[PDB]
């Protein structure tokens, strides 16, 4: 069904805005709204509420962080069609959702944002990837060692908190939870 | 069966309020009361008593009962309620509440996103803490010299207090904050 | 067959009383008692009269843990209230009296806390024994100027001490301040 | 479809400018705009708009590489030169105006030397990941006084520099100068 999208003034008026997590800080940065869906998409996730009848709503929230955006495409409107149609697959859900080509300009910055989310998220794979096998080269390197002038408690109790410390550090890192600023840089 | 979300003064008239821990100083945050059923939500778990006019008793700890999977859906124009639903450990709930009081179980809805959510993280970070203290048992294994019992005691105590802690910390018994956030 | 909780007062005339180890200081915290059988929960053991012969039973809670602890409250037309719980594997259920409901749910919160503090005990015995093996792992193998026999001694009391001290304080014997903060 | 190549001064009016990433400071060195197509080889990707719908296809230099790079002249009775390569996997081919060759032999040029480059920077990345492993093996159990939590963490930033310094270095996104030389 073809949507609307909706200017920042009117975002308060939505039935999105009730299911954002003001409380937390996550801030509206694109509404698309179709007379059966309503597609939110904030600095922390994407908040639809899916209307699969010709007036119940069910809600879904898909946080960046653990629903990975990937197969950002974009398709523009012919001389005699209605609508622009902008999709992306976010965990492994596919999203088609088609547009008013009159607001092109805009549907053009989303797709933007999202292709440039779904970069960072993927180079960040990468990272993790990096980060695990540096552990375990470390591992392997200090394998077998000698007592020396060792505490081996305290230098058991320090070893297990560094190898915390650099999975947890890098599981922070690399799956960031905000993308807002991705929102900010194209949807000015 | 559609049920009615209770205002806080009216906790202590429920029956669940008999059921709450109040000796450990659990209290209850969302209570939501049908003709069958009886779902209270407290700080620790979530209190359930369940009729099929005998009630069942049931107590999810969150701590060993991991929220998952919360979902929510609005009332149509012809529909008189909204429905809240969840899993919690492996079990299915799905709750029919009364549209007029939505503004209410939204609030739910959020604070068990959060809940959930913070058990998903917590659940990550006991593999790390495992994987990590394998790490060191690597690392360490195989030495030199040393008070060897003296060693031996401390070095499986360490241990211990690694493993335990990070069990208590990871498996949080304790989410008021939680509803506290969002209702409140 | 439905029972009847007893007052503390008239412990001393039940034919359970008998069974009691006073003199290992053995307390009876809760008494049911029907005309078929007793039920007799104490610090140390449930103690159980079965039934004009009557059969003896003596669950230790260190040998014999509670586990799946239910409730079931009265319908209009019903006359009793079922307590469950699994003791070692064996399933108990027991009607009482619907009159005294107030008593019997405090017994539902005691055993459920007795249940729990079992259950995470049984998972703290597990991180202390995978902590002592990390030791023997890091320990594996040394050198350094030591008296062997001494120190091989030591060592293996070390290790007693550990095993034992963590049975014992992981299958807790007693359990009367639960009885106590619950029935209280 | 038969191209033409676009004047530098007219890619602001081509509807392939849409999708640049300006804000990111990516710049169009050549466009080819047919009837049904526009291709837009930039410093960091070719933004394709394929057709009266387009589907926007971008391929970063960095994700897709460019491989097997060729070109066709025109024929006294033919109209168009076709420039091929592939791009991922994806094989383009791309005719031309035969009155644009002097251009399109420039793109044919830069294609080359950004294809060679990724070839050798692939090359590179093997060696850089032996080297580390014959670090490891040369490195793998030594003793010696050392902070062990302080080199372990220290250890494991050296191996993330050198992997991630070369993923970066021979996955190299950016190859505008690539263009700037041979357009130039």
């Amino acid at each position: 069904d073809i949507g609307q999208v909706i200017h920042p003034d009117d975002f308060d008026k939505a039935a999105a805005d009730d299911y954002v997590l003001h409380e937390d800080g996550e801030k509206i940065y694109f509404l698309i709204k179709s007379k059966t869906d309503e597609y939110c998409f904030t600095n922390l996730a994407l908040v639809h509420l899916d209307g699969e009848s010709a007036s119940k709503r069910v809600l879904y929230r898909y946080p960046y962080a653990h629903y990975p955006i990937r197969h950002v495409m974009f398709e523009t409107a012919g001389t005699v069609d209605l609508d622009v149609e902008i999709k992306f697959e976010i965990g492994g859900k596919h999203y088609s959702i088609d547009v008013d080509k009159k607001q092109l300009e805009h549907v053009k910055d989303l797709y933007k944002a999202l292709l440039a989310i779904a970069e960072k998220q993927y180079e960040g794979q990468k990272m993790l990837e990096f980060a695990n096998s540096s552990l375990n080269h470390s591992v392997t390197i200090l394998g077998g060692l000698r007592q020396g002038d060792m505490n081996v408690p305290q230098t058991f109790k320090d070893l297990s908190q560094e190898s915390f410390d650099w999975l947890q550090g890098h599981y922070y890192k690399w799956n960031q939870k905000d993308f807002g600023s991705f929102y900010e840089k194209y949807i000015n």
